């Protein structure tokens, strides 16, 4: 009935500089025979996690040196010295002393870089989808930084609420995220409206892209 929290959840890093994970445990991980069991993971996208740490300090096979883990009592830390690109993954820390184990909630390591606002555009449905008696609309929101941004529809200047999804893709070699919001209704409903609008809210400032169908 532990709870491990780690800390940051999203962790911006610079090549060649160092990082660092904060990983604290609710209670007490001293094992009555004396040691800590505390381990750390990599994880890639579509693989399975791997070892890096065990019992707080020692290094697993195949982990370069660069890795090393510290730590007492309840709280513990993974330090990269100097974050190489293949370092960019999820980490884990999990506590072994207590039966069956806890994770912690995983973070995210991301390049960090300059920000960079959005360019915005706005897709009206097709008339093939028309046809099908149901109508996308989609924002798109390109190439910025950081990953953070919101995104608000308006129809005939009513704010939506549910009836949109939102898609991200991971950070690209530009180190820049980009994103989708598409916004479904019926048919009935599309041509019962007007003016569609995508509101977007980022560190540039707040940008509405629109158009008139109807």
């Amino acid at each position: 009935v532990k709870g491990m929290t780690q800390s940051p959840l999203f962790l911006p890093v610079t090549l060649g500089q160092p990082a660092s994970i904060s990983c604290r445990s609710s209670q007490s991980l001293v094992h009555s025979d004396g040691n800590i069991y505390l381990s750390w993971f990599q994880q890639r996208p579509g693989q399975s996690p791997r070892r890096l740490i065990y019992k707080v300090f020692d290094r697993d096979s195949g982990v370069p040196d660069r890795f090393s883990g510290s730590g007492s009592g309840t709280d513990f830390t993974l330090k990269i010295s100097r974050v190489e690109a293949e370092d960019v993954a999820h980490y884990y820390c999990m506590q072994a002393t207590h039966w069956p184990g806890t994770f912690g909630g995983g973070t995210k390591l991301t390049v960090l870089r300059t920000v960079a606002a959005p360019s915005v555009f706005l897709f009206p449905p097709s008339s093939e989808e028309l046809q099908a008696n149901k109508a996308t609309l989609v924002c798109l929101i390109s190439d910025f930084y950081p990953g953070a941004v919101t995104v608000a529809w308006k129809a005939d200047s009513s704010p939506s609420k549910a009836g949109v999804e939102t898609t991200t893709p991971s950070k690209q070699s530009n180190n820049k995220y980009s994103l989708s919001s598409v916004l479904s209704l019926t048919p009935e409903q599309w041509k019962s409206h007007r003016s569609y609008s995508c509101q977007v809210t980022h560190e540039g400032s707040t940008v509405e892209k629109t158009f008139a169908p109807t």
